[PDB]
């Protein structure tokens, strides 16, 4: 919050203040021309079109252009200011010296290209986050060694410069391997399945949203009209991605959780116990099949028919030979209903009429139309009891109450090959873990046809009523929100940070999304908080792309300090240990620190770091448990970073879960300089560290 930034903001101000004004008189002088070519235009009809469309084409642009002209900026090593937009403005004057670059151009690609360690020729990348025309901020991204950027949204700059580690080969200049890596994630030739398992301390986010840019700049051609889904594990962590995005020029995001697969429902992570583990597994699928096929119930007690004559001609028999046929054909339950009710009225008219209406002695004629007509007729209009009967046997369903049908009878449940341990009293406490099984359920129940027909026939006479009842569009909504109202939408790209909280079916959800297979998947293993969980990538990926799918990493720390990192290593050196120290450089000047509270000397304790924090100007969040009020769970903290942070009852938390300590190893490393603890009595002894 320095004064040189304010100077150099209200200088961007006052550029792009020009380009709006040249702008507005562009699209004046345009409408200008636009009512005088309307008018007269002097020459001829097609011409006069034309010249109209054109014109058209050009107010429509620049109103357009209107909603965040510049995006940002470049400095070259040269000194050559260039000026990035969705619009492309020069002087006329000097010989049409480039004011703003269009996005699109070969002279605005060291923008969306360019990293620290394969620059072009460039020294620095600005971009500007506008509202509709006000420049609020800006962010420096300098493609090289930086000493101090006044604001950068991520300080990576000040990270990256205060490195101090042993002189010698010293992991070649920490900085420059840092850079290496980076480049080797961004400038890969995969245009397919990337891992960019890494740690904490490394910047993997950003590194995917870079990613991501070059990307979508590249193959700007087959996407740009697929758009990016970003998934992610909180609201919050979107929120913060949306604000440090890079472009996206003339493509659009769409961003969600697990939890939000489902057009319409948000569910606020409900949890369901670690017995729906076995729902984030693929063996579900057989009991969702199993669980669609206990509502083909089978008539136990004879059906009664009353068509005026005919005795109950459908039983065990009649259904039992009818749902196998329906089941003969490969295709889902409520396009089913069809076959079904074809086999029954087929068995219910042409062995009905040769029995009960005469009999025999009429080959053709009688038997072939006419008895065959009235009997089909007198049968499809039976609305009360022939077809409530049909809802009895094969109801048309939906995914919203067969979870809910099956998982309190507790018969049908067994009837499903399903466990037990997925009972509970509501069947609509929606969970994270039974969204995807609703994603799942659409695809084989289906979508009728007759119910659908009579339903926008009834809605079309209740839109004819209200205004006057004689009978006898063009919304181009943005590509988000055109894109999330519909799951029947093939992205073209698609993030996952924090990917480790997923499952089978999770994966089986957005691949079915993206066939392109475009990922750009971001985690650690060892950060995990879930009983779906990965343990490996392998097991999720290899069942749609084994053999295809590459694996970088993400070595070194400089987000997170040294100190603040030594304990969460011995922290991690449980839990079958792994590469647990990412290589922690950048020591800091603090050591963290303990403090011994009494049973309830705690909020006076706290209020303390917050109160002081607020005298710094850094965010300052405070993890805990949910009992204690004024302190978030470690699990909203999920994939973000903080100024100071201070975690209170180390053990609590961790008992909390089966992988408790976990959200721990994820708590001590959220900060990036100060950690503070509140220990009650006793350590859990990992965190000796602390004094």
């Amino acid at each position: 919050s320095g004064r040189d930034y304010e100077d150099e903001l209200q200088s961007e101000r006052d550029y792009v203040a020009g380009l709006y004004a040249r702008l507005d008189a562009e699209r004046a002088q345009s409408q200008r021309r636009y009512a005088a070519a309307l008018r007269e235009h002097g020459g001829t009809a097609v011409e006069r079109d034309a010249e109209v469309r054109a014109l058209a084409k050009d107010i429509a642009r620049l109103n357009v252009a209107d909603n965040g002209l510049c995006f940002g900026r470049l400095d070259t090593l040269d000194d050559a200011r260039l000026y990035i937009g969705r619009l492309g403005i020069f002087d006329r004057d000097n010989d049409f010296e480039p004011l703003l670059l269009d996005w699109r151009a070969p002279m605005a690609r060291p923008f969306y290209v360019a990293t620290a360690a394969n620059p072009e020729n460039m020294r620095r990348r600005r971009q500007f986050h506008t509202l509709g025309r006000k420049v609020v901020d800006f962010t420096d991204e300098i493609l090289g060694r930086p000493t101090g950027a006044e604001h950068d949204a991520t300080n990576d700059a000040a990270l990256l410069a205060a490195v101090n580690a042993p002189r010698g080969e010293g992991m070649r200049d920490i900085v420059a391997t840092i850079q290496a890596e980076q480049d080797q994630v961004i400038r890969l030739d995969h245009t397919g399945v990337l891992v960019i398992e890494g740690g904490p301390g490394t910047g993997k986010t950003v590194v995917a949203l870079h990613r991501v840019a070059y990307l979508l700049y590249t193959y700007r051609k087959q996407m740009e009209r697929h758009g990016v889904l970003v998934v992610g594990p909180t609201p919050a962590f979107l929120d913060h991605i949306g604000r440090v995005l890079p472009s996206l020029g003339e493509s659009d995001a769409v961003f969600m959780t697990p939890g939000d697969f489902v057009p319409g429902l948000h569910v606020t992570a409900e949890d369901t116990p670690e017995a729906a583990e076995v729902k984030g597994s693929l063996k579900i699928l057989d009991v969702l099949k199993a669980a669609v096929a206990d509502r083909q119930e089978l008539p136990s007690e004879p059906i009664p028919i009353d068509l005026s004559d005919v005795t109950m001609r459908i039983d065990a028999e009649t259904a039992k030979w009818a749902r196998d046929e329906a089941r003969k054909t490969g295709l889902p339950h409520n396009e089913a209903r069809a076959e079904f009710v074809d086999v029954v009225t087929y068995v219910v008219t042409e062995r009905a009429v040769a029995r009960i209406g005469r009999g025999w002695l009429t080959r053709d004629d009688k038997h072939a139309w006419e008895k065959m007509r009235a009997d089909v007729v007198g049968e499809l209009e039976d609305h009360e009891q022939f077809n409530a009967a049909l809802d009895a046997l094969w109801p048309i369903l939906t995914p919203e109450d067969v979870l809910a049908q099956l998982y309190t009878s507790h018969e049908r449940l067994r009837a499903a090959g399903a466990p037990e341990c997925l009972w509970r009293a509501d069947g609509e406490a929606w969970t994270v873990s039974d969204v995807p099984l609703l994603d799942e359920l659409v695809d084989l129940l289906g979508r009728n046809k007759a119910a659908d027909e009579a339903a926008e026939r009834e809605r079309r006479e209740e839109e004819a009523y209200a205004a006057g009842v004689l009978d006898l569009e063009q919304d181009n909504r943005e590509l988000s929100e055109r894109a999330a109202a519909d799951r029947e939408w093939t992205y073209g790209h698609v993030v996952v940070d924090e990917a480790q909280e997923l499952s089978e079916m999770d994966w089986r959800l957005l691949m079915r999304r993206c066939p392109r297979r475009s990922f750009t998947i971001v985690g650690d293993l060892a950060q995990r908080r879930s009983p779906a969980g990965a343990r490996s990538w392998g097991a999720m990926l290899d069942s749609y792309v084994p053999g295809r799918w590459v694996y970088k990493s993400l070595s070194v720390n400089y987000r997170t300090p040294a100190e603040i990192m030594a304990v969460a290593a011995a922290v991690l050196a449980e839990f079958a240990p792994d590469a647990t120290p990412p290589d922690s450089v950048r020591a800091c000047g603090v050591a963290p620190w303990a403090r011994q509270v009494t049973d309830d000397d705690i909020a006076s304790a706290i209020a303390e770091f917050v109160s002081e924090e607020a005298g710094r100007e850094g965010t300052s969040v405070v993890i805990g448990p949910p009992d204690v009020p004024g302190t978030v769970p470690p699990s909203e903290t999920k994939g973000l970073e903080f100024d100071a942070v201070l975690v209170v009852e180390p053990e609590r938390i961790l008992a909390d879960g089966p992988r408790g300590a976990a959200e721990l190893y994820v708590a001590l490393t959220r900060a990036t300089q100060r950690l503070g603890v509140l220990y009650r009595d006793a350590l859990p002894q990992a965190l000796a560290g602390l004094a």
